[PDB]
């Protein structure tokens, strides 16, 4: 991984030791990227709803993962399921239960630093995984990206600054998540998020993440070329808010 410090260094060290699992995938790969593009063509707002029980940026919410995913299946373009355990209270069992229950695309969000974590995502039923530029070297990014594609997965590349975006382009990213939240400081900077979006080629699928809570924000980001919107804590607290955000 990169040279890190503090809690980011901690979660990366823990992820390096994450025990792998054994299971049989019993699901096709259902591409998040393609379904975004399909929603864009049908002029349907594409919201990726996040399931996360805990985070550094919110209070805990303990709610049924299957109900949440079944409710979201009718509205969301895909689901993001947290599997990081210490800081997000996620689990691979959340992802397994949800993947077994619904047929929309699923992104496993975790600090992916080794190949066995991509095996775990594939074997559990995730369609894609988050590759976070803040923690991975160029060499690690290129290698894990190729390994995920060997399973037929197209990872989402997570960025929050210009240097991250340059690396995401260098590695041939096809879907980028532009998060307005800095993973180390938890600051939300939407001016920087718009500047990053303006520098991404038109043929890369763009997902805006963090701090989105209003239909007016979505409309304005769509007009700037954003293709989909990752929305977490607002929907964890009030899942049915998705109906209004898509209207
Ligand atoms: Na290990
Ligand atoms: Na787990």
């Amino acid at each position: 991984p990169r040279y890190l410090k503090g809690a980011l260094k901690d979660v990366v060290q823990l992820s390096l030791r994450r025990p792998s699992l054994r299971a049989s995938r019993q699901r096709p790969i259902i591409s998040l990227r393609e379904r975004i593009l399909e929603f864009n063509k049908r002029n349907i707002t594409a919201i990726i709803a996040v399931y996360k029980r805990k985070s550094p940026s919110g209070l805990d919410v303990e709610r049924d993962p299957i109900e949440y995913a079944k409710f979201m299946e009718r509205y969301a373009v895909g689901l993001v399921i947290l599997t990081e355990e210490k800081y997000f209270n996620g689990s691979y069992e959340d992802l397994r239960k949800i993947a077994s229950s619904v047929s929309i695309p699923i992104l496993m969000w975790d600090f992916i630093v080794k190949e066995s974590q991509i095996d775990d995502a594939y074997n559990l039923g995730a369609d894609t995984v988050s590759l976070i530029v803040k923690i991975l070297t160029e060499r690690e990014l290129e290698s894990l990206l190729e390994y995920a594609r060997s399973y037929g997965m197209e990872p989402a590349i997570v960025i929050n600054d210009e240097e991250d975006l340059d690396i995401a382009l260098r590695i041939g990213a096809r879907i980028i998540i532009i998060s307005s939240r800095d993973l180390e400081t938890l600051e939300i900077n939407k001016e920087n998020q718009r500047k990053l979006i303006s520098m991404i080629p038109s043929n890369v699928v763009k997902v805006a993440a963090s701090g989105i809570s209003e239909r007016n924000e979505i409309e304005e980001l769509r007009k700037l070329g954003v293709n989909a919107f990752e929305i977490g804590s607002s929907l964890m607290r009030n899942p049915e808010k998705i109906k209004e955000l898509i209207l």
